[PDB]
């Protein structure tokens, strides 16, 4: 929208803009098994509050604006994505009027990673607005780090190294049960930086069945309760609600968080 | 004197006063093998300007009260103290007056725990309040983690367990050499969350000759720079001019600090 585009060069890109680029929040990186430019979207590195939209949204138009006359793919990294890191609902709607048609027709195919659950209560919530994206085939959500070489080559491929990371090393258990108003298998994965939950059964999400994985760094654990001999809880940071959890080792689960969450405290800026 | 004894009780302890036990800057921990209460003063634990200086004295004075009656020592965690933990003059002289006669000369030993560069420097700065310590025997140095044992045995010893974890998985690199207008023998030592730099020879520091070691962060590390094959460049967050080491194997100095550098920016907050 040449006119949103005007408006946003009356005044050339600042100091500001710049520093963008450089927390690499959307960014093209290799190309896709079907031959087309990929673009990344790295969620949790925008803070809701912290960034000023307007300059994201027209910072993406720029890097966009050479290649959405063709087509091209994007991988949208929702990897710890929060309430930090959420659009709001009037900013939300910017992006489907800011770009040209054919750019949001040129879109092959958009590749989802690490859906969480509240990014799915997001899409919940912006039902209205989201319509369009509901039993897409463009929409595609990568049930686990192995599927995305089926559309990207490994070494097209360029996650933030940090989203990596957290498939290293990892103590799985399986088996376990979520507690709440709604039960659901999950397997807890303990990893030496965060917590992921893994749900083991598909739940929906925009209209298609994909798994759930929610993380949380051992920073956001602030109360770990053994509650029985196969029940635990978890009290994470700035959520109130603590998470409830059903597994045979329970006692084998805690002590291993704890562990994760002691090793992150002594390494810690007095 | 009683005087801060008294005003201390008019208003006392209701609020803030009571966090700086969660904090535990100051505590009675084991016992030496002399047979004294020992005392822990973690020195990068207070921070200047956050924390209430009179109430911190009140809290040193509260848990020292029931035995200065009776020799004690006292032992002082330098570990990583820098210019955010510094007493202000005004600070540091109030704690050569407030406390009692002979709760002071009830010091059996102070035991000086990784004196750093800084804390030298400090010293030197505030060499007219510290006069009464120069020379001062009853300071004793501790010049190796072992050494400690001397005075106070292994399973009595409290450090704060994020000093001990300095100490173990440590890559040395020796006869390493600090490149400044003097130049100083030193021994670089790399660990999963931070470097130190030893000195291998001593300096004066209030009077005694001893050594060195400061500690730098992962998270303080910002330039790594390859001069020569055996020279490098070590930039550290808030120092201005960077480090320089002079050592036959800089190459591979360099690869480990990068390793653990990278390492902690993969699990930094979003
Ligand atoms: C806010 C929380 C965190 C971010 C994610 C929020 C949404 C939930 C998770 C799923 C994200 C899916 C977004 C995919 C966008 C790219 C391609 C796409 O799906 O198609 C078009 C979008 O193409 C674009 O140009 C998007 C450019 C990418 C920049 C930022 C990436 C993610 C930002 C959040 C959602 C934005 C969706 C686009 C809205 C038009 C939309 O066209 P339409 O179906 O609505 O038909 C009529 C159009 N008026
Ligand atoms: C007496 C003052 C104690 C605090 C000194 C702070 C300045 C930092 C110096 C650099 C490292 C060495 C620590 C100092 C050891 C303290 C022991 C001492 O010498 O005092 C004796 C006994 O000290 C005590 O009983 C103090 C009890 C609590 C100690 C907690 C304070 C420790 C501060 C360490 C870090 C401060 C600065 C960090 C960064 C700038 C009594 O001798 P005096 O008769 O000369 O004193 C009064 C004369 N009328
Ligand atoms: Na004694």
């Amino acid at each position: 929208k040449f006119e949103e585009f005007m408006t946003r060069h009356q005044v050339h890109e600042k100091e500001e803009f710049k520093a963008l680029k450089t927390l690499s929040i959307f960014y093209q990186a290799g190309t896709s098994k079907a031959g087309n430019p990929v673009f990344y979207y790295v969620a949790r590195r925008f803070k809701t509050g912290q960034i000023n939209g307007d300059l994201l949204i027209y910072h993406v138009l720029l890097t966009l604006k050479p290649y959405y006359a063709k087509p091209y793919e994007i991988v949208v990294d929702l990897t710890h994505t929060g309430p930090s890191n959420r659009f709001k609902t009037d900013f939300l709607s910017k992006w489907f009027v800011v770009f040209p048609g054919f750019a949001y027709d040129n879109v092959s195919a958009v590749y989802i990673y690490n859906c969480n659950s509240w990014v799915r209560e997001y899409t919940k919530y912006h039902e209205r607005l989201l319509t369009g994206l509901k039993g897409s085939k463009r929409l595609v959500f990568i049930d686990c780090p192995g599927k995305l070489a089926e559309h990207i080559e490994h070494e097209q491929q360029k996650l933030p190294a940090a989203t990596l990371a957290l498939e290293e090393d990892l103590k799985v258990f399986h088996n376990a049960l979520k507690l709440a108003h709604k039960d659901t298998k999950v397997s807890i994965k303990v990893g030496s930086t965060a917590v992921q939950v893994t749900s083991a059964e598909r739940t929906k999400v925009l209209g298609q069945s994909v798994f759930l994985n929610d993380i949380y760094y051992a920073s956001e654990i602030e109360e770990i309760c053994l509650v029985d001999e196969n029940q635990f809880t978890l009290t994470i940071a700035n959520q109130g609600t603590p998470l409830t959890f059903m597994h045979q080792e329970c006692e084998a689960i805690v002590q291993s968080i704890i562990h994760i969450r002691t090793r992150w405290e002594l390494s810690q800026p007095d």
